[PDB]
């Protein structure tokens, strides 16, 4: 069971933490990978999960791509959690400095409403260039099912939950 979290609303709950350190310790039913469409995990939180898993993910990924092509921006899919979690949710928020569409984030978020509960990270924050403070707002408004959110850097965990509405 995730310890140490924020309750922000009655689904959402918000921790600094390492996302691939909290998946180790949980080994949730879901942990929820920052992806894009080629599932190629390069950098950010895909590339730490990927990292984690001994580029277990990756290989998958390239079958799963070769097999089914490219996921849409605002689209998902499940795939193995190796040994960070049952499954992992391969989520695909809009990336802001590839010029893509922020409406989008509502999208990305409606993925995790298939999920009971969900261990992930701000869709589209980070290296994919959308405010995170809009991010934690989409999330709020968007999911229903239950979601502890890790977020790997303190300063902004506490710009977070000190300006969360």
């Amino acid at each position: 069971s995730f310890s140490g979290y924020l309750k922000l609303t009655d689904n959402v709950y918000i921790k600094n933490a390492d996302i691939v350190e909290e998946a180790k310790k949980v080994k949730p039913t879901v942990v929820v990978n920052a992806a894009n469409v080629y599932l190629k995990h390069g950098g950010g939180v895909a590339g730490a999960l990927n990292k984690a898993t001994n580029n277990a993910m990756q290989v998958e990924s390239d079958d799963y791509i070769a097999t089914n092509g490219p996921l849409k921006v605002g689209g998902s899919c499940v795939l193995s959690g190796h040994n960070l979690a049952k499954h992992c949710l391969h989520v695909v928020g809009p990336n802001v400095n590839k010029g893509e569409d922020i409406q989008l984030l509502k999208s990305a978020y409606e993925n995790f409403n298939q999920h009971e509960v969900l261990l992930a990270p701000l869709l589209s924050a980070g290296i994919f260039g959308a405010d995170p403070i809009h991010s934690l707002r989409v999330c709020v408004d968007t999911v229903r099912t239950n979601v502890y959110l890790a977020v790997f850097d303190k300063n902004l965990y506490d710009k977070l939950v000190s300006s969360f509405l």
